[PDB]
């Protein structure tokens, strides 16, 4: 679990969005596993606008942060789950690092701010849904 809070927006994994997120829907994209909802309170986070490929992510299944080298956002095949059929997920970045079911929503950050959130994983890999291209989050 986990979310990004920036301005009057809450960014969460689409498959973990609540009834309240859907009732205050701003934008969603099943192909990216992202959903953005509106909030009444101003948010705590800053979004990176960069092309960093190194950063640090929070891993809830270890209660620890880990450094990672990650691939550029791309179209990656993701196996079927209870949430989605087998499909290509877009804007996804992979890295070697621990992740297990329950770790989605952990933040990945570089020196410029928030880069994205955990969205996939398995076998010593962790995948992050990029948010750096969503320029409208800042206005
Ligand atoms: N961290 C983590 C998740 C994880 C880690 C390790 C093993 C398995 C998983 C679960 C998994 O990859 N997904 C289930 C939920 C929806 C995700 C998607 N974006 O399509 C895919
Ligand atoms: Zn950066």
């Amino acid at each position: 679990s986990g979310a990004i809070y920036v301005g009057n927006y809450r960014v969460v994994n689409r498959h973990l969005a609540t009834h309240n997120d859907w009732a205050n829907l701003v934008w969603e994209d099943s192909s990216r596993d992202l959903l953005v909802s509106s909030t009444t309170a101003q948010g705590c986070d800053t979004i990176a606008r960069c092309d960093c490929q190194t950063g640090v992510y929070y891993c809830s299944s270890r209660r620890k942060h880990y450094p990672v080298s990650f691939s550029k956002p791309s179209l990656i095949f993701v196996e079927a789950s209870e949430y989605y059929p087998a499909r290509y997920q877009s804007h996804l970045m992979l890295a070697v690092g621990h992740s297990e079911p329950g770790d989605c929503g952990g933040i990945l950050r570089c020196q410029h701010g928030v880069v994205g959130i955990v969205s996939t994983g398995g076998n010593g890999l962790v995948g992050f849904a990029d948010v750096r291209d969503l320029l409208w989050l800042d206005e």
